[PDB]
């Protein structure tokens, strides 16, 4: 009826999975190329995030089954008033990089 598994500290890190690619959204009469995929934070709570290929991102990667790791920064980091309150970077990873809660949130205990 009780466990000493008390932990109240988390991190500003999210995890996403690749579902598709060719997605267009026409804004101002102009066709934009963006990606909208489901994500989970370190606690495993469901999220939905939209990213895009920057001038820093090479192609070929992003495997339709592989996972992603999204880094978000805190609005006031330390000395600078302006910071990356939105997703500053992302990383392509495997199920092993995922925390125990998140991995189960993706596979739904299927494996």
């Amino acid at each position: 009826m009780e466990r000493a598994s008390l932990n109240r500290i988390g991190k500003d890190v999210y995890y996403m999975q690749i579902k598709g690619e060719g997605t267009i959204e026409k804004v101002d009469g102009r066709n934009l190329r963006n990606y909208t995929l489901p994500a989970y934070d370190e606690d495993g709570v469901k999220k939905q995030i939209t990213f895009r290929s920057t001038k820093k991102e090479n192609d070929h990667k992003l495997n339709k089954y592989a996972f992603l790791r999204l880094y978000v920064d805190q609005d006031d980091n330390s000395k600078n008033e302006i910071s990356s309150i939105e997703v500053k970077s992302y990383e392509e990873i495997q199920k092993a990089d995922l925390p125990e809660k998140v991995k189960d949130k993706f596979t739904i205990k299927l494996e």
